[PDB]
């Protein structure tokens, strides 16, 4: 999995 | 900007 | 699956 | 923006 | 910026 | 697994 | 699958 | 923009 | 799996 | 930007 | 698993 | 930037 946040 | 994948 | 939100 | 998919 | 993966 | 903060 | 947006 | 391929 | 976005 | 492959 | 982001 | 290759 990934989880990303910008 | 968030992003989720799996 | 994948979740995007910008 | 919001696009879910599976 | 935060990024996960596994 | 990563975790990543900047 | 193949999925683009933008 | 995004690009997915499964 | 191959996912890019910006 | 995010570039991931497995 | 390749990940690249910046 | 973040480089990564398992």
């Amino acid at each position: 999995k990934l989880v990303f946040f910008a």
